[PDB]
């Protein structure tokens, strides 16, 4: 059939009966604000900050925080941070390419033969619709966190839980320490966009759309893949129609209209009303609802810089940056996901990767010697055409302009650390985790004789509406230790080391069962501010304090996951003096994916975590330091 997964469990089973996240008390934010400040300031800075958030606790912010209950209390249907998160991203005016806009890269398929573009864009672009289809009919096993997989992850379990009326059901799964996730989001992988307004950007949704949309060259192509029955169009039609696409032999148009999805948000949002004003709304109105956005690039992959450079922005012409998400095929076959960050948090995305990555290499559509449907693909495929004004291609050369000067400034670099990963590091009892964040601590230390602001994320997904928390990984053991290394090598005997190695872990570990529980202290407080705000009161003086700007301006921004269909992922920096260090612990290897403006250098920081990772390694093996 159509559909990639026969759940016994109903997609949706557990929504309805996931707990509320929780709101942290307000002494216990201000606590842990204060032990993740203790890294960062001097003690004249942090006496001051201590001050302002005594008054803050006595103050306005107890009267902040009581609103916010009162409010939590009023909308138990929903979580306190998800709307004022959507309306922060909606809001903000920057580009979202680079700012916001991250990538994830498949493994290619084992079998070599398969990676052929036509052959895995037509696999993956099935798969995908596949998956929507399975969505769509709650085919879709549920998000399970599993503690216990032997007792939890099982069909004797399945086949109970689905008979628990949904109002039970999250009770089941908890005790046999299975812990279900929030799915709400997940319906905006598809037929979705973002549409740029004034002031504030929309989401847009239209479930009965049935079309692709397929950029080549800058050129614009739409074809259905469902028909009218809402059946997946045979694959081998799907075939006919990219290779119909792919044998274009026109060139990249003068004023290609993707640039204008790269723009700040009110440029765009105005350029926008003059298409529609020009006549072209059922032209946007095709592109904003397709299923998805097929990008075929007309290169293949140098190595993995290019790579990275290729899906994470491109050259501006061939990405659709407001879509919910893209998915590339270059001419090697390489593939990737470029997706918009404000829809979502991500999870559903790396399941739509996993599932799709199964189903195209296990159970492909069509093989490399498939041929393809004799079909009238002109007949099928709609090229899209936009009329476009005097003003608009002055816009859209004003929107390639920035975009070419802005993406100049990018560097990549990655790393394959192969002397061991989570399996010898778990031996030595540590958090794989924990080592990675101490890493790029220390290599900052050493590189810069600086201890800055460290932001991990964290999925508070296990809660109804969840979305994610900060872990802050940069504390007073951290630096500790990071001192301890870096300062004098030869200073601490490796016992010594191992200790204070073993505290950043545990230390870690604390902060990272917290963040998942609701119980960091970065989105409590960033509810009270949009609190104040909201309500046109003069800002706290909790948040003028320049520390709390620092805390804010995330210089080492990192990001983690793990999965066997992703070759490597990435995001710019957030900041213009910032990384963007996207990294995984493999059982035997690390890898991490670093990306700076001018004012820093990923490669050479990449040298650093290098250092500081066999430092670590020879600690923990007992062998003294060395150069
Ligand atoms: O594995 C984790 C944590 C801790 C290790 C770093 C990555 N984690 C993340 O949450 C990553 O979260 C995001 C979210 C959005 C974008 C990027 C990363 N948990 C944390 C709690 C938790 C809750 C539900 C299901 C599994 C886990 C395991």
């Amino acid at each position: 059939d159509d559909y990639l997964q026969h759940s016994i469990v109903p997609t949706m089973h557990y929504q309805d009966s996931l707990p509320r996240l929780p709101i942290p008390k307000l002494e216990d934010t201000m606590k842990r604000y204060l032990n993740a400040q203790k890294p960062l300031l001097d003690d004249s800075q942090f006496r001051r900050t201590e001050a302002l958030c005594k008054n803050f606790e006595t103050g306005v912010g107890k009267e902040l925080h009581a609103h916010l209950l009162a409010q939590d209390k009023q909308n138990k249907h929903t979580s306190y941070i998800s709307g004022p998160w959507f309306d922060m991203y909606l809001t903000a005016r920057d580009s979202i390419v680079l700012n916001f806009n991250p990538f994830m890269a498949f493994n290619p398929d084992p079998k070599s033969e398969y990676n052929d573009q036509l052959t895995r864009a037509t696999n993956l672009t099935v798969s995908a619709v596949r998956f929507l289809k399975t969505l769509q009919a709650g085919l879709l096993e549920p998000e399970v966190f599993h503690l216990n997989p032997s007792k939890s992850d099982t069909d004797a379990f399945k086949r109970l839980i689905r008979f628990v009326p949904p109002s039970l059901s999250w009770y089941g799964a908890y005790l046999v320490n299975a812990y279900p996730l929030d799915m709400s989001q997940y319906f905006r992988l598809f037929n979705s966009t973002r549409i740029p307004r004034p002031n504030r950007d929309e989401l847009f949704t239209d479930t009965k759309a049935r079309h692709l949309l397929v950029l080549r060259k800058g050129h614009f192509y739409v074809f259905d893949v469902l028909d009218q029955d809402g059946n997946i169009v045979n694959p081998l039609e799907i075939q006919a129609h990219l290779k119909y696409i792919l044998s274009d032999s026109s060139p990249v148009p003068e004023f290609p209209v993707a640039y204008l999805t790269s723009e700040n948000r009110d440029v765009w949002a105005e350029l926008r009303q003059k298409l529609i004003f020009d006549g072209n709304e059922e032209t946007l109105k095709k592109v904003d609802s397709a299923v998805f956005c097929l990008c075929l690039d007309d290169f293949p992959m140098k190595d993995l810089i290019h790579l990275s450079h290729t899906m994470l922005h491109g050259d501006g012409t061939n990405r659709w940056f407001d879509k919910s998400f893209n998915l590339i095929v270059a001419e090697d076959g390489t593939a990737a996901v470029h997706f918009e960050h404000s829809w979502g948090d991500g999870v559903a995305v790396l399941r739509f990767f996993n599932e799709v990555f199964r189903d195209s290499t296990q159970t492909p559509a069509i093989t490399p010697q498939s041929q393809p449907a004799a079909t009238n693909s002109s007949a099928s495929v709609e090229t899209l055409s936009f009329n476009l004004s005097g003003a608009l291609k002055a816009g859209i050369t004003a929107a390639k302009e920035k975009f070419d000067t802005t993406v100049k400034t990018l560097s990549i670099d990655s790393i394959q650390f192969q002397r061991g990963g989570k399996e010898f590091l778990k031996k030595k009892q540590l958090s794989p985790d924990a080592v990675a964040q101490l890493a790029f601590q220390m290599a900052f230390l050493r590189q810069y004789g600086q201890t800055v602001a460290t932001y991990e994320s964290c999925s508070t997904a296990a809660f109804k509406h969840g979305r994610t928390e900060t872990i802050r990984p940069a504390s007073i053991f951290t630096k500790r230790c990071s001192e301890a290394f870096v300062r004098d090598p030869s200073k601490h005997s490796v016992g010594e080391l191992q200790h204070m190695m073993a505290e950043c872990s545990k230390y870690h570990g604390q902060l990272t069962k917290e963040a998942a529980m609701g119980q960091g202290f970065d989105r409590h407080l960033y509810a009270l501010r949009y609190l104040a705000t909201a309500r046109g009161l003069n800002l706290p003086e909790l948040y003028l304090d320049p520390a709390y700007q620092q805390m804010n301006h995330n210089i080492l921004s990192t990001s983690t996951l793990n999965s066997p269909a992703v070759s490597l992922g990435g995001f710019a920096p957030v900041v213009p003096d910032g990384f963007g260090i996207a990294y995984a612990v493999h059982d035997d290897w690390i890898g991490c994916n670093v990306s700076s403006y001018s004012g820093r250098n990923a490669r050479e920081f990449l040298h650093c975590v290098q250092k500081c990772l066999e430092d670590i390694f020879d600690a923990l093996e007992g062998k003294a330091i060395k150069t």
